[PDB]
């Protein structure tokens, strides 16, 4: 079998067989040498022996709360530290991309093939005697018992850091942006070729289909107008393929750039929201440019929509979920004077370890009702019904469960979440110790030191034996969470450099972009940079309810 | 009309409208402020006068070779100034790309769309006045009068920098691996979706087609021997679409990566010594591993020739086009500790800078025999009947045409030459002066200046009335040449870092990529480090003859 099922290299080594029974490992600039890159160079041991651990610098930030208020209000070291925070976090990622689920080896198919998610970690060879690499049994756990034992949901636990349903539902229509799995061709592709935040869950991802959702006039996008409340148009009007189930009457299929969001209200709600905002900024842009054409004033709605985006995402979005008292700041400046890619390749693991299933609620409460899973989904006439006002007071006071401390996904999408398994066991990934490796993380010594607990300990030992075979999904959502926190320390020191790399691996961050005039003058600029959560539902939903991500 | 249509903005300051008859400059970060980005700020000023000009610079370069012969030969020093060049150059690239042909303002389509070639300056606004903006008359110069005029070949005028036939077609077959414009929707489209050095025109644009030219056994490619030689396969055997007239016979319609190829055995004969390289790296790869596979085989195997391509392109193509007495480097590590994007997007202006027709000579002496371009013209049958040994020592003797200089493009290319000037206009290019600005040059204030000389200054005087709306593609042609030299300044300073750009910016001189286990080892890394034309020749054709990119 293949020399390299066990992983002998460490510390971010290459490993490659030197025949059919011998390997090398390839330990350049990774401050260490030796045989499987273990021994540390002076300087590494002296940087080893500084570096805290990211417990200790989530309870820095977690704490001195008073301390963080003097902070926040000292722009020179709000920068200094959210400089640190930028370029740090995504030194993690390799920019150029290197291997995906075909290609355990870097390859010009693997960089060259947008199709692909790529990997963080290269799959574990086909010939190795166990699934894992050389360690465990013959075979993994029956991945329902797994399911069944650990991860589904008795009591609903809700999040502790308050997070509600405006939080989960914009979660859930950001990253079907870029995580688009193409079933097509398997669990291992996308169909987001962007590979990034373009907002194609709003556009269309192919020219055809964005020309099919626009008006031509105005740069605006196609809508209706139902009861004096703007909605998006339908798939009859505009011909634009849609996912509904057969049933589904003609007027309630709305068409949107993503083709899977007429399934979930929730997502339908945001689709509507960002519909608005893009309108609503041809509008402001026309009476700034009353001489542009309606090409440009479509394309510069979508930079500054993108640009919105992203300062949402970081600003009140990743601020919420870190659970910081530091005030994160989006300012691609502080990247100018760094080494830095401006480019992002989306990798399965970050698509993984973002299936927050136990987000979900059992039901979804909207003014006076609590509908069913079986009654929410593909059900838009509901949004009809209440409206959107009524949508975000009812998601803004709704909480969301627990993700990481275990048995917490919902009965429902019990189907989805065994696929999560079933698909990280397909697409071959290595086991949650080596992911923690790659991190930059200790190796977990012990289920008990995994969970937290000895109940939910007990019941993984006795599946899969060995804490170095465990698998990676199935660790996030039973991981010890953080003091009264949403997540463990695995789910944020991998999600976090994914993130962060993502978003600021747009191209409207390099300097070239970053300009009032690519953004159509100044006023376009300022609103790329006073955006909100708060201030797109205020301007876009009628009476301006009040809104975060949570309460 | 359109109110940027003058290009009020100055030092790399973007243009935006305010009203109907109103702009609006954007000065950041362009070391100027004003209303048209004219006024220098302090530190600017300074580094202004500084600066020494590029045909300063230019003549140290091609001077003093004693003190280069010591620099040279001081790695720390060669390394340092190699280091220099891979960074000044590239910086006056927008990476990541901004403007296409239809777009002339940033938008989320013109950075996403891989089929467009990329603008280093926007495209003039279709509602202004004149072809150029507002300077010049109302139409330009009748492109056959310019390309009669100042353009065609009189007499052949031999490159005094000594420039063969080896280096004209490893030009043509290299370059055309992005230069591979889609004229089924226009010049400003590509075919080339990989925006650089892939080597697409040995493997195949699409999988599809890759698939078809792949051996699927010990990673290499499919191939067949005649007379004991061994070349490309042919079109039945592999089904592989190539551009051949009807009348060509079956087993001389080779097929390769590159569709055209097949047009000039020159071409044919690189695909030819590319093919065979490959195969050999596939022997040395499949001899130290072998446990590998055929896919690995074949994936290491074209990370190796990418390797090589950069490697040769850099410290002999380069090397000698440049004139430099310094000895240029290839070496990726040189920008570890620097800002620079892995990363490029084909500019249509690189790509019409490139049109090096000057090159080529009146006849193509094979052996004792002078074919015409009739003659020579997809007629594989020349390369099998002397080999690619005798191709390699007659065309390292027969020398190339002067391309700057002006009078100097061949008859049987006159149309060719026509079409780069239409198609420049249908592309609504800029001037001149427009892009020697935007590559911090002095715009030309008047033809003379331009050219050197005095009749085709005259000439260029009547057709152009002004020096301001003088196009980019003819003045490339007939610029007056640096001393003895094959180009002019502005071939120079927009090619050099263009090319530099799409060379470092591959994905292979990214510290991820630059390892040896990347390349299978340190034996397949040592086979780039160690590459070049001469090592090319010698490992893949028989007799191994000396090569060269200059005749000397
Ligand atoms: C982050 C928040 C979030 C939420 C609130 C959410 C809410 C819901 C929801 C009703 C509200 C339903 C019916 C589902 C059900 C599904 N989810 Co999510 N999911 C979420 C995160 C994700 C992510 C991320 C993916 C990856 C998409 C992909 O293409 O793989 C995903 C994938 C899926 C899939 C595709 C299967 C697969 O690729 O594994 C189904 C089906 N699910 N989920
Ligand atoms: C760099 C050296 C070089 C040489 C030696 C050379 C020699 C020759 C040659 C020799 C027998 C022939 C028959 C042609 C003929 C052509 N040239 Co060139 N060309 C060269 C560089 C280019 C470039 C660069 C382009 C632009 C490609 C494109 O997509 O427009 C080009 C375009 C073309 C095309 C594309 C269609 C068109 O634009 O009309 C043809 C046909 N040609 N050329
Ligand atoms: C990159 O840009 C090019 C050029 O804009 C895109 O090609 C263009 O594609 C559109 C639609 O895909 C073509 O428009 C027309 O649509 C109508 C539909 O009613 C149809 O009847 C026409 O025959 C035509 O298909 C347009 O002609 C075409 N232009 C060119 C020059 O090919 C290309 O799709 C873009 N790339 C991506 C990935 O979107
Ligand atoms: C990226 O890789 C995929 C999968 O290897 C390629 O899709 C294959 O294309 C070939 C030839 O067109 C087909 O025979 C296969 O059936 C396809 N496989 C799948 C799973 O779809 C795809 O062509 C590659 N992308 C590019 C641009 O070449
Ligand atoms: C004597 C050593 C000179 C350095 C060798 C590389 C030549 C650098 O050339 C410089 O590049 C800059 C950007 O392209 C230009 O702005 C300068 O005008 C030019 O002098
Ligand atoms: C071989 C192709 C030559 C075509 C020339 C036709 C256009 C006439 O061009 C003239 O040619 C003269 C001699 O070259 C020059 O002295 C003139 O400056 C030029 O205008
Ligand atoms: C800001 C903070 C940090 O450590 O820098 C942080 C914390 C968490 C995330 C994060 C975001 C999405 C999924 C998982 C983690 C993130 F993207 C950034
Ligand atoms: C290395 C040197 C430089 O000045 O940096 C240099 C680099 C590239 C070119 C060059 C110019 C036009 C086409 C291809 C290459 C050139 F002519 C000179
Ligand atoms: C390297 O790893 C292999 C297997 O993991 C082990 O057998 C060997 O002893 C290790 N060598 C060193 C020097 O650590
Ligand atoms: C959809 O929601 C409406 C409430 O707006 C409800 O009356 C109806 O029964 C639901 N449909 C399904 C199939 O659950
Ligand atoms: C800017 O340029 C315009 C035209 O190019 C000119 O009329 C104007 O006077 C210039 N302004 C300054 C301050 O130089
Ligand atoms: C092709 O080249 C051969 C020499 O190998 C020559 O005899 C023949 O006439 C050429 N064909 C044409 C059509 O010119």
């Amino acid at each position: 079998h293949h020399p390299c099922c066990s992983n002998p290299c460490q510390n971010r080594g290459e490993c490659m067989s030197t025949g059919f029974d011998q390997y090398k490992c390839d330990c350049t600039r990774t401050g260490f040498y030796g045989e499987n890159c273990t021994t540390p160079e002076f300087l590494t041991r002296i940087k080893l022996l500084l570096k805290p651990t990211p417990n200790t610098v989530h309870y820095i930030l977690t704490h001195f709360k008073g301390v963080w208020n003097i902070v926040n209000n000292i722009p020179f070291l709000r920068s200094l530290i959210m400089k640190y925070v930028l370029t740090s976090r995504p030194y993690l990622i390799d920019s150029p991309p290197t291997y995906n689920v075909h290609y355990g080896y870097k390859s010009w198919e693997a960089f060259s093939n947008l199709s692909y998610y790529t990997r963080a970690l290269p799959p574990v060879a086909d010939d190795c005697p166990t699934p894992m690499g050389v360690k465990g049994n013959k075979e993994l756990p029956d991945s329902k018992e797994v399911l069944e034992k650990v991860l589904l949901r008795r009591e609903f636990i809700p999040d502790p850091q308050g997070s509600n349903m405006m939080f989960a539902f914009f979660a859930q229509h950001f990253t079907h942006q870029f995580f688009k799995t193409d079933h097509k061709r398997g669990p291992g592709f996308t169909r987001g070729l962007g590979h990034g935040v373009d907002l194609n869950h709003i556009y269309g991802e192919t020219l055809d289909r964005q020309h099919k959702l626009r008006l031509f006039k105005d740069g605006k996008l196609k809508y209706q107008v139902i009861g004096g409340e703007v909605y998006p148009p339908t798939v009859k009007d505009t011909q634009v393929e849609m996912i509904y189930p057969p049933h589904i009457p003609e007027n309630l299929q709305f068409a949107v750039g993503q083709e899977v969001f007429g399934l979930v209200p929730g997502l339908m709600m945001y689709a509507t929201i960002w519909l608005r905002e893009h309108n609503r900024v041809c509008d402001i842009l026309k009476q700034e440019h009353p001489e542009w054409g309606d090409e440009q004033l479509f394309q510069t709605s979508r930079l500054i929509l993108i640009g919105e985006t992203i300062k949402i995402v970081i600003e009140d979005y990743v601020q919420h979920l870190s659970g910081y008292h530091f005030k994160l700041k989006f300012d691609p400046e502080l990247l100018f004077n760094q080494q830095f890619q401006y480019q992002n390749r989306i990798a399965s693991e970050f698509n993984t370890l973002y299936h927050w299933h136990p987000l979900l609620p059992d039901t979804f409460n909207i003014e006076d009702q609590e509908y069913s899973f079986k009654q929410f989904l593909y059900n838009n006439s509901i949004l009809l019904e209440h409206g959107l006002t009524q949508f975000v007071e009812s998601f803004t006071r709704q909480i969301a469960g627990r993700v990481a401390g275990g048995r917490n996904v919902p009965i429902a999408v019990q189907a989805v979440a065994k696929a999560s398994i079933d698909q990280s066991r397909e697409m071959k990934y290595q086991s949650l110790n080596e992911y923690r490796k790659r991190f930059s993380l200790k190796p977990y010594t012990s289920f008990e030191e995994l969970t937290g607990e000895k109940e939910m300990a007990a019941e993984l030992k006795a599946l899969y034996s060995d804490i170095d075979v465990m698998e990676l999904y199935p660790a996030l959502l039973v991981e010890k969470p953080r003091p009264d926190a949403i997540f463990g320390e695995t789910m944020v020191e991998l999600g976090a450099p994914f993130s962060l790399k993502g978003l600021m691996g747009n191209p409207i961050c390099s300097p070239q972009y970053w300009k009032p005039s690519t953004f159509g003058g100044e006023v376009g600029f300022k609103i790329i940079n006073t955006a909100s959560i708060q201030s797109l539902i205020c301007n876009n939903v009628k009476g301006c309810p009040f809104t975060s991500f949570n309460v």
